[PDB]
């Protein structure tokens, strides 16, 4: 379950996480609708838009 960021996402907060394009993430889960993904990166853990990431 390794993923890569498709775009930069600036953390809006409410447990969201900033990711940079090209960065590697490890996904833990999705929220109720699957629009949001709980991810871990070298900088932390938190929610990111599901559509801003892809497997690698």
């Amino acid at each position: 379950n390794l993923f890569v960021a498709l775009y930069d996402f600036v953390a809006s907060g409410d447990n969201t996480l900033s990711i940079t394009k090209g960065e590697k993430l490890r996904v833990l889960g999705y929220n109720h609708n699957g629009e949001w993904c709980e991810a871990q990166t070298k900088n932390g853990q938190g929610w990111v838009p599901s559509t801003y990431i892809t497997p690698v």
